[PDB]
């Protein structure tokens, strides 16, 4: 068969899996896995001098150019007047039929099925890129110009694929047909185009050698349908169970919270994980430039921006303004860096809860950038933001990149005398022991001065809040210990905890 | 009956109740309350796993799809060239008649009265959302995308209803159809629309999967056709009786006044309330992007902008220019933001009084924005605007949201040494004691340089003006004490005060 | 302005800019039409300055005259704080590592990422010295072609510095 045909020509035969997660940290490998019928992936860890491992795409052989052009011809002549009907799925299963009854009397080189696959892949889908689209372990796809297609793999990082573009014309035809298929055709007049693929991936096209001098280029950004969960983050060591419990307590009470950090620090991942702590019967509105977030709540409005060059442009600013008319309980802003930040604080000021990510290493930098142009949050408004957490990518002792929350700050106010932010570090990070340090039971301005007054608690009864905090930490630990990691499983158990109560939920989980 | 039918399919029967107010606090129940003769609501005390109570709409059964198609097509074939009348009642009268003719000769799968309910519901009203609109216990309605319609119920809080939208295009059609019925169609170019349903409920639309990625979404917020009155605003603490008396005095004398603040600070609400102070026999032209102002005056031109995506588009600017030829006494502009601001001041310079809402937190910012791009009011004309009030949202000590007019400024001049506004703060606010402060006696330039001169009172009998002011404050305080809060009742009492004098008015209303 | 937007969204950036020194650079970055607000200026970490100078025979040479690390904003003056990591001694025609042992980017960015205490910073300066040693060896062996040099840098990435140094030394 086509796989074994490939698989026999290899000097050293690759093993079998179907999930390269096992290889995490394995710097040596030679494996092959399924994607679809007609698509297998052979990953081999060569000692490539420029540090790319190999990602080999295994597809059915192609009929000769002559066969195709003959099949194209005979096909084009059919359904002439006839219009290609709307629906994608039952009107794909039509092009099939027509293929059969023009192939059934043809002497073909390769087996028909394999002819079918290539005809369909190129006509109805993303052609040679389709295996990469179909592969759930790929996050970025780049065709920078002439040469190989490059990807970023979640396990392996950047890899070089076996797919190769040798001429400008192939490249052009790819960018043109895909952009047309995405209903946003490129032209020489407007050669730069952003669009969505049917699977929801985002694609950027740049068309014409006069603009992309190594040949027309594209970039596909794919998004995970299943976000990393809060128990995974705890297991990774990125947050402690107590820290996550603290966040849970705060989101349960509608606190406003920014997840901050600099390049690739994991802000969006942490944001998506802690979203599971927002009470499940509430309305969440997400507003993003890029559709990265997946919210488990049923009452979830998900909005994205649109840039048209002028008329019809919809910005984050516009969507946050509209969110004030949408009765949200939480507004989640993908990332703040412009005037939408001002509207976000006005949303906080008028009874709406907000979370967002922001690119900044520490609270001083965060406040300076929020109060500066272009965001222009007034100092008198900064107090609306209750929690700023900062995380960063660091190396561990083995040289591996890890992500860590390095500080969690409770914002109290800006000092009128000094114009400096008054805040309390709720958590800090000890890099030596690799542990999150909790400031403790007498430490939280938010618990004592905000929540206590909210939940109608007297000072004598303040320990009951710290007690529930402790119980939440216990529950999260038990989830981790029982290996409850999948985002939706974790959501289910959070919901269970809310339904039966923490004390009883802990007993239930203890006995799995 | 359609209801009794429904009950028989149930595992166990719910108790019939007059209204859900009795179920309040409780959580072990099972009830059916009546909305219309066609709408009964079944409420289930057993939560879903995500903590939503279930709100089940009991409607009469629908005709088959082919029956409905047959009816629509026949309805369309009758009358199909003629345009329907604008009057909603006459419209419905016509539709029922025509419908009665078509159905008379038909053999229906369900009773006639049921076909009629559903036809009228979908054609004239809000379709499957109509039961929610008609239930007075519904506060908010959300369709966040594909899935159920979610609501906020006055008794039960968030609930999941039995209404579902499972098809992108059907959801698009709903948003398009409802926006068209709201007199403000969405388009792909302008996919975000704020408007009001025919019943007066505010609605926000977001159109197209390219912007709302889980499907077109909407939010309905119910609330009185009766606008909040000035006596209610005093009782809320948003402004004092003296502040209202001041504004009343100023509008009596044709002063120009902007209501300023951030979004959702309550500016439109305050403008609508103080409009009741404009003398009753005057011409009012309102100019808005969507109607919010409910003017009680008889001589009221209500104009609204229009976006067509091409020819026929009419903006605030165009309407404001036309107002110069319409002999209004007051022009009320819903909000001023762009070059229409310049025309508003042209209106002032040609003898028309103007009020508007504007986005600015203080007088300094207001003047910077008026004089800068794109408004560009020349500096020497800025003092045509007499009064700016600034309103903001805040939290009190308990954490409750409140809205307060925090400053009232009289605009005197722009200082040529150099370009700073000369103004007088006639009122300010003490945020600690939550109190409004008057400047006050012999502080107002407008009282003692415009009104006194017109009157024409000497600088030593100026007490007469401040006595009329203290007088108006007492009358307003009296209305609050006697709980005269309804907008139109307050209007009547104001007109009554005009038509027998303050002294006689205070003394009257003291009795009740 | 968009280059700074790119830094603020987690993309690294390099660029050339026509300016003689950090003061001029910052005036131009913060002024019209670039208009980067001061609070974002320190997204740019390093500014290097290079000039055409005359040699003693009156021919043109190019020299890096300063390398500046951009730190943050001074709370008293509202000015951009920077420290020179390198300066140029025109009389000896030598680059001075003025930031040696006191570089902000080395201690507060690099060292922190590596979890290296303020008291073990010497390890980073050791690694730097080995990098320099390697670059000298390439020069000594007349490895000048851009692609040959690129190959050796990659060889150093692979294999590691110490034995790349051994291989080059031969
Ligand atoms: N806690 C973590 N542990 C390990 N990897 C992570 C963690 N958080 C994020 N990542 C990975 O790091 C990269 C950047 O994550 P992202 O959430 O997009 O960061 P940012 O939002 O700060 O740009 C992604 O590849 C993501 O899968
Ligand atoms: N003084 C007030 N007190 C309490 N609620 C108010 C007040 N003014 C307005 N609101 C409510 O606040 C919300 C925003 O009001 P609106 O007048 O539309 O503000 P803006 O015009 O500034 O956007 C509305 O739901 C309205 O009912
Ligand atoms: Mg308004
Ligand atoms: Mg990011």
């Amino acid at each position: 068969s086509f796989v074994e045909d490939y698989l026999t020509k290899l000097q050293e035969r690759p093993t079998i899996i179907e999930n390269p997660n096992i290889l995490k940290g394995s710097k040596i490998f030679n494996a092959i896995y399924r994607v679809d019928d007609f698509v297998y992936i052979h990953i081999q860890s060569i000692k490539s001098e420029d540090g790319y491992n190999q990602y080999n795409v295994i597809e059915p052989p192609r009929p000769t150019h002559d066969e195709m052009e003959e099949i194209e011809e005979k096909f084009a002549l059919s359904i002439g007047d006839k219009e290609p009907p709307e629906d994608t799925k039952e009107k794909e299963k039509l092009i099939r039929s027509i293929l059969d009854k023009i192939l059934l009397r043809m002497r073909l080189s390769v087996p028909k099925e394999y002819v079918i696959y290539h005809f369909i892949r190129d006509k109805l889908y993303t052609g040679s890129l389709e295996p990469l689209i179909r592969d759930p372990y790929i996050e970025d796809i780049s065709i920078p110009g002439l040469g190989h297609v490059y990807i970023v793999h979640k396990v392996f990082g950047p890899m070089r694929t076996s797919i190769k573009f040798e001429n400008y014309e192939e490249l052009d035809n790819l960018i043109v047909s895909l952009s047309e298929k995405s209903y946003r055709p490129v032209s020489h007049n407007r050669p730069v185009v952003d669009a969505s693929l049917p699977d929801g991936s985002r694609v950027n096209f740049v068309y014409g050698v006069d603009i992309s001098r190594r040949g027309s280029n594209l970039t596909v950004r794919k998004f995970s349908r299943v976000p990393t969960s809060i128990t995974q983050l705890i297991m990774f060591g990125t947050l402690s169970s107590m820290m996550a419990a603290y966040i849970w307590t705060m989101l349960d009470e509608g606190m406003n919270l920014f997840v901050c950090g600099e390049t690739a620090s994991g802000k969006t991942t942490t944001l998506n994980a802690i979203t599971a702590f927002i009470p499940p019967n509430l309305k969440i509105v997400t507003i993003e430039d890029t559709p990265e977030l997946t919210v488990p709540h049923s009452n979830w409005v998900a909005e994205v921006t649109r840039e048209t060059g002028g008329e019809g442009t919809i910005k984050l600013f516009d969507l946050l303004k509209a969110a004030l008319r949408q009765r949200p309980n939480y507004i989640l802003v993908g990332a703040i860096r412009d005037k939408e930040g001002n509207v976000a604080f006005q949303a906080m000021q008028t009874g709406h809860s907000v979370m967002a990510t922001f690119h900044a290493a520490n609270i001083t930098t965060l406040i300076q950038r929020l109060t500066g142009y272009p965001i222009e949050v007034p100092k008198s408004y900064i107090n609306n933001l209750n929690i700023a957490l900062f995380q960063t990518a660091l190396y561990d002792k083995k040289g591996n990149l890890i992500r860590r929350v390095v500080e969690v700050d409770e914002i109290i106010d800006i000092d009128p005398v000094t114009n400096d932010v008054v805040y309390i570090p709720a958590f800090t990070y000890d890099s030596v022991q690799d542990k999150m340090l909790f400031a403790g039971k007498g430490s939280s301005y938010l618990i004592e001065n905000k929540i206590a007054v909210k939940r109608g608690i007297d000072r004598r009864n303040i320990g009951l809040l710290y007690d529930e905090l402790q119980m939440r930490s216990r529950f999260l630990n038990l989830l981790v210990e029982k290996k409850i990691f999948n985002y939706y499983d974790v959501w289910d158990y959070i919901l269970r905890a809310r339904q039966m109560g923490l004390e009883e939920a802990i007993k239930y989980v203890s006995n799995i």
